[PDB]
């Protein structure tokens, strides 16, 4: 599923993402936009370390979910990477929440640092009623 902007904003807010560990909804939206264009089935293979990024937040299989094919990987979210390719994003959100409980918080995603950190991200939630 490819979410429309405001649809995703409300979906995430209903899932308890607004201000989760200090991260505003707008930041999560900016992260989703730059990671997958709001596409839940987005996938990216990294030939360098043989891992794959899955779903709307492009969560990596080396550390967060299990896909069986990633060499010496762990499964911190205790999910099959398949759960990160569902139209319903509840599992992906639970996993994204797990990622940010770690030291780096929202900085875990290089894309957030590249295109959201210290940027004006108001535009991602304006008009969505959140």
């Amino acid at each position: 599923k490819v979410f429309e902007r405001c649809e995703l904003a409300r979906t995430l807010k209903r899932l308890g993402m607004d201000g989760y560990r200090g991260i505003s909804l707008a930041n999560w939206m900016c992260l989703a936009k730059w990671e997958s264009g709001y596409n839940t089935r987005a996938t990216n293979y990294n030939a360098g370390d043989r891992s794959t990024d899955y779903g709307i937040f492009q969560i990596n299989s080396r550390y967060w979910c299990n896909d069986g094919k990633t060499p010496a990987a762990v499964n911190a979210c205790h999910l099959s990477c398949s759960a990160l390719l569902q139209d319903n994003i509840a599992d992906a959100v639970a996993c994204a929440k797990r990622v940010v409980r770690d030291p780096q918080g929202i900085r875990a995603w290089v894309a957030w640092r590249n295109r959201c950190q210290n940027r004006d991200v108001r535009q991602y939630v304006q008009g969505c009623g959140v």
